[PDB]
C-alpha cells in the first residue's frame, strides 16, 4: 500500500542563475543579479553566478545523475537574458540550450517543469524601470509567448513566476535582493505588475490552447504565530500574514487584495494601482499552484524597520539559514489552501529543503543526516496531507545540488548533491541516497 501513488511526482528543483554559469556565453547579457552581485557588499564575499555549478555545460551529466536517482520531474527556470539579450532581439542560441536540455530530460523519462521568471530580469529591462514600469507586462508577455511557441510541444508544465514576494518586498522594500531598493510604495507597485504580468502570460497561454499543457504560479508561503495571546501580537500576526501570504493569495484566488492590508499599507504608501480590470487578469483560473515552504514566523508587536510586526526566535532548532525547522506548518498551509483558496485544484510543493554545514569525509561521503531527518519530517506531513484528502501532485526538493544562494553567495548549501566548486565535481549526499530509496519504495 503506497503512501505516494505511482502517479505522484518526486522531483528536484534549480534556478537558472543559481546553477547555470556561462553567464556571458552564447549571447547572454547581464541580469539584475549579475549587476547586483558586482555592487560592493550586496552579495556575501562578492560571490556571483559567473560559473556557479557550470550546469550550462554539464547538463547531460546532471540529467544522467537525476535518472540514476529515479527522479520523475525536474523544475528549472529559463533565463530571460538568454532568450532576449536586448529589447526585441530574440537569441536562437539561448533557446537552443533549453531545447537540448528538454530533449535530454524527455529521453531520460523526466518530466520538465519550467519556471518562466526566477528573478534574472534582463538589465535592459531594469534600465527602463523594470517591474516599476507597467510596460513590462508586454515585455514579459512576449517573452512568455516565445517560450510557449518554441517549447510548448515538449514542456507541458509551466510556472509564470517564482516567489513574487521576494521580487517585490524583499527586492524593493527590504532591499536584500536585486535591484535592492528600499521603498514600500515601489514594492507594492512591483507586486502588482508582477501579478499582472502573470495574468498576461496565462491569457496568452490559454489562447494558444496547447494539448495537455498546464500553467500555474509558485508562491513562498509561511504560517504566522503570535508570540503571545495578546490582541497586540494577534494584530502583528495579521500584518505578517497579509505581508507574506494574503497579499498574493487573495488577488490570485479571490480577485481582490486583502482589504485590511490595503488600508494598512495605505497609511504609509500609495495603493492607487488597484483596479477591477487588472484584478480580473490576475485572478484567471490556473491549472495548479506551486507552494514553496521552508519555515514559520513567530511575531510580536513592535516596529523595527519594516511593518508593525517583529519576528522573534522561539528557541528551537534552526537550519544554517537561521530558519526554524517546523514541519507541521507544511501541512497547515496546504490544508489552509484547500479550505480557503484552492479547493480541489492540484497543488505542488515546488520547493522544500534545508541548508546545513556539509563536509566531505575522507572516504568521499557526505553524511548530511540533518537534511535526511529534515526531508523525512516534511515528506511525512505531505503524506498526511494526501491521507486527509489533499490534492498534492508532486514534491520538488530544493535543491538538486548546492548552488548560488543569492545574497548569501555559495556559503549556504541546499543540495542533495554536493558540489566542489573548484573542480565542479558532484558528490551524492546521504540525502540523495535516501531520496532514491523513497522514490523506489514510495512509503514513509
Ligand atoms: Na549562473
Ligand atoms: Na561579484
Ligand atoms: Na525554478
Ligand atoms: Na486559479
Amino acid at each position: 500500500m503506497k503512501d505516494f501513488s505511482k502517479d505522484f511526482l518526486f522531483g528536484v528543483a534549480t534556478a537558472s542563475y543559481q546553477v547555470e554559469g556561462a553567464y556571458n556565453e552564447d549571447g547572454r547579457t547581464m541580469s539584475i543579479w549579475d549587476t547586483f552581485s558586482r555592487q560592493d557588499g550586496k552579495v556575501y564575499k562578492s560571490h556571483n553566478g559567473d560559473v556557479a555549478c557550470d550546469h550550462y555545460h554539464l547538463y547531460k551529466d546532471d540529467v544522467k545523475m537525476m535518472k540514476d536517482l529515479g527522479i520523475e520531474a525536474y523544475r528549472f527556470s529559463i533565463a530571460w537574458p538568454r532568450i532576449f539579450p536586448a529589447k526585441g532581439q530574440y537569441n536562437p542560441k539561448g533557446m537552443d540550450f533549453y531545447k537540448r536540455l528538454t530533449d535530454e530530460l524527455l529521453k531520460n523519462d523526466i518530466k520538465p517543469f519550467a519556471t518562466i521568471y526566477h528573478w534574472d530580469l534582463p538589465q535592459w529591462a531594469d534600465d527602463l524601470g523594470g517591474w516599476l514600469n507597467r510596460e513590462i507586462v508586454e515585455w514579459y508577455g512576449e517573452y512568455a509567448e516565445k517560450l510557449f511557441s518554441e517549447l510548448g510541444g515538449y514542456i507541458k508544465n509551466w510556472i509564470t513566476l517564482n516567489e513574487p514576494w521576494c521580487s517585490s518586498f524583499l527586492s524593493y522594500f527590504i532591499g536584500e535582493h536585486a535591484p535592492g531598493h528600499k521603498d514600500l510604495g515601489e514594492a507594492l507597485l512591483v507586486s502588482h505588475n508582477l501579478l499582472l504580468s502573470h495574468g498576461k502570460a496565462v491569457e496568452i497561454f490559454r489562447g494558444l490552447n496547447l494539448d495537455d499543457s498546464k500553467i500555474g504560479i509558485t508562491l513562498n508561503l509561511n504560517e504566522v504565530f503570535p508570540a503571545s495571546d495578546s490582541d497586540d501580537d494577534k494584530v502583528a500576526a495579521q500584518i505578517a500574514d497579509g505581508f507574506q501570504n494574503r497579499w498574493f493569495l487573495d488577488p490570485l484566488f479571490k480577485g481582490k487584495y486583502p482589504q485590511d492590508m490595503v488600508e494598512y499599507f495605505g497609511k504609509y504608501a500609495k495603493v492607487d494601482f488597484i483596479n477591477d480590470e487588472d484584478l480580473k487578469l490576475i485572478s484567471q483560473k490556473l491549472d495548479f499552484l506551486g507552494v514553496n515552504y521552508y519555515t514559520r514566523a513567530v511575531v510580536q508587536k513592535g516596529n523595527d524597520g519594516l511593518l508593525d510586526a517583529v519576528q522573534i526566535d522561539p528557541g528551537n532548532e534552526r537550519t544554517e539559514m537561521g530558519w526554524e525547522i517546523y514541519p507541521e506548518s507544511l501541512y497547515n498551509i496546504l490544508m489552509r489552501l484547500k479550505r480557503e483558496y484552492t479547493y480541489d485544484m492540484p497543488l505542488y510543493i515546488t520547493e522544500n529543503g534545508a541548508a546545513f554545514n556539509d563536509v566531505v569525509e575522507d572516504d568521499g561521503r557526505v553524511h548530511d543526516e540533518k537534511r535526511v531527518e529534515f526531508l523525512k519530517q516534511h515528506f511525512k506531513e505531505a503524506k498526511r496531507f494526501l491521507n486527509d484528502g489533499g490534492n498534492l501532485k508532486g514534491y520538488f526538493v530544493w535543491s538538486l545540488m548546492d548552488n548560488f544562494e543569492w545574497a548569501h553567495g555559495y556559503s549556504k548549501r541546499f543540495g542533495i548533491v554536493y558540489v566542489d566548486y573548484e573542480t565542479e565535481k558532484r558528490i551524492l549526499k546521504d540525502s540523495a541516497l535516501w531520496y532514491k530509496d523513497l522514490i523506489s519504495t514510495r512509503t514513509i
